[PDB]
């Protein structure tokens, strides 16, 4: 799950095993690479499930996206985030599980 590059315009990106439950103590990273000017939109499909808790954000297991300066996130819970629109060319989504929980994952397909 470390190391991927996307270079297409188009593209989908999953959780290791999505939708089986994502592995434990998880530091992956997913580059969408394209020429500069490309403008980003990353819809989240099907079944958002990443580790949350009903008081405190996000602690333990999380999706973030990165671009520029700007950065979306962290999320988790059982409900994605809104469509983003990155307007930008190079994205960097990062996701993060610690070292239990029982979720399958995420799953977001690109385009530009
Ligand atoms: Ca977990």
């Amino acid at each position: 799950c470390s190391g991927n590059l996307f270079t297409q315009r188009t593209g989908t990106i999953t959780s290791p095993d999505y939708p089986n439950p994502y592995p434990k103590s998880s530091e992956c990273s997913y580059t969408i690479d394209l020429e500069e000017g490309f403008m980003v939109t990353l819809q989240f499909e099907d079944i958002f499930d990443i580790e949350d808790h009903p008081e405190v954000p996000c602690p333990y297991d999380y999706i973030k996206i990165k671009a520029g300066s700007k950065v979306w996130g962290p999320f988790c819970g059982e409900k994605s985030p809104e469509p983003i629109s990155t307007q930008s060319h190079s994205i960097q989504i990062l996701f993060r599980s610690d070292n239990s929980g029982e979720n399958r994952g995420w799953r977001l397909s690109y385009r530009a």
